[PDB]
RNA sequence: UUUU
């Protein structure tokens, strides 16, 4: 058995999708070493009312003071694993809560979000089941790793720039002011943990977080949060209609599924300056696509999502935290399933599985 | 997460 991807089998009504809450959060440091604790959060600081607008280097720093996060290293859930592990008797939802919920990262989550009009990048997620608990961990492949390791000069300094402009728009206290004189090390990132529930379908996933800003109209997590993006000034209605029709659909995704608010995007200029500004919220990204007969439609979205989800339930019936349903996509056809057995699909570490069982 |  296979399933589906085209919208049209998926435009029906807006699905049931639980408000976000946070349930905690954690950190990963300079040397990627994990922290149950919000060291690593950092503060919303836009430019000052009064001074000249916004022109930050993206490209200064790079790539001498870059200390890139060795994607080598293939984490999978472990720093989620270790903070389920270390909150499993305060976990919200009652007696039997995480047996009956899917867990994994927002951003396997996004991607199956994105599958119905995606047309580029497929996929491939790993399931396990264990103690009732399905978990979901992508798999990096074969062909997005010969990409990564083909990486084009330009898209290495791109990357950096992304990761530049968050330094330019944050603080390291509420209302002081950002330091770009320092580093740009990806190892660091602040995590936050959340409840959701997509259907019928509970939820417990984490996704990194940009920053929290003190002038937000709500003051408590989620909503507090603004998700930072980079992307191409843009002049022509036409530019702006691809924006529209391809990005702002990522962006949607990324921030809707934790119940992020806001998305401030910095217009880069060829030269590599943000001379610009906007903010996005989330709730208002679909409008610019809602009477687009080539646009995306967020119930497409979610009801795939939770198509996907039922799909995956169904068919791995199997409670074995060393067996993996691996489920693979790639633009123009289904999702299919192939299963398999300790390394290197086998996903949940030992170290979870004991104390788990114990 | 960054990004084309
Ligand atoms: O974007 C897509 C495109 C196709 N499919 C599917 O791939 C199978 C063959 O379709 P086709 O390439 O048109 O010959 C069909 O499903 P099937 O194996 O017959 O249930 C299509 O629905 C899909 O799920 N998403
Ligand atoms: O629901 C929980 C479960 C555990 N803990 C705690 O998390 C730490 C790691 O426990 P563990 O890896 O599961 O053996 C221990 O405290 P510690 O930091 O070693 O004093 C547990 O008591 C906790 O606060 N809530
Ligand atoms: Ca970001």
């Amino acid at each position: 058995p296979s399933l589906r991807t085209q919208p049209s089998l998926y435009s029906g009504p807006f699905p049931f999708y639980r408000r976000p809450s946070e349930l905690g959060c954690f950190s990963l440091d300079a040397q990627r070493q994990y922290h149950g604790d919000a060291r690593a959060l950092r503060y919303y600081s836009p430019p000052p009312i009064n001074g000249p607008g916004p022109d930050f280097d993206l490209r200064d720093g790079y790539p001498d003071r870059y200390q890139p996060r060795d994607e080598e290293v293939q984490e999978r859930l472990d720093h989620l694993l270790r903070w389920v592990l270390e909150h499993r008797n305060q976990l919200e939802g009652g007696p039997g809560w995480l047996a009956g919920a899917t867990v994994t990262w927002r951003g396997h989550l996004t991607k199956l979000l994105t599958t119905p009009y995606e047309r580029q990048e497929g996929w491939q997620l790993a399931a396990s089941r264990f103690q009732g608990t399905l978990y979901l961990s992508e798999v990096e492949t074969p062909a997005a790793r010969a990409q990564r390791l083909a990486r084009p000069p330009l898209l290495r300094e791109l990357m950096y720039m992304g990761y530049k402009f968050e330094q330019y728009m944050c603080a390291d206290k509420p209302g002081g002011s950002p330091d770009p004189s320092g580093e740009v090390n990806t190892n660091v990132a602040y995590c936050s943990v959340l409840r959701s529930r997509l259907g019928n379908h509970p939820l417990l996933f984490s996704g990194e977080v940009d920053c929290l800003n003190p002038q937000a109209p709500c003051t408590q997590p989620p909503s507090c949060y603004v998700e930072l993006k980079t992307s191409k000034e843009m002049h022509s209605p036409g530019q702006w209609r691809s924006f529209y029709r391809h990005k702002l659909l990522k962006w949607w995704a990324q921030s809707f599924l934790p119940g992020v608010p806001h998305v401030v995007a910095g217009f880069r200029n060829p030269e590599g300056f943000v001379c610009s500004l906007k903010t996005f919220p989330t709730m208002e990204m679909f409008e610019n696509v809602r009477n687009d007969r080539e646009g995306w439609n967020p119930s497409v979205c979610m009801n795939f999502c939770a198509a996907f989800l039922s799909f995956a339930q169904s068919t791995v019936v199997q409670d074995d935290p060393r067996l993996v349903h691996l489920f693979s996509w790639e633009p123009g056809g289904p999702v299919t399933v192939s299963v398999h057995r300790d390394a290197p699909y086998a996903f949940l570490p030992s170290w979870y599985v004991e104390t788990m069982t114990q």
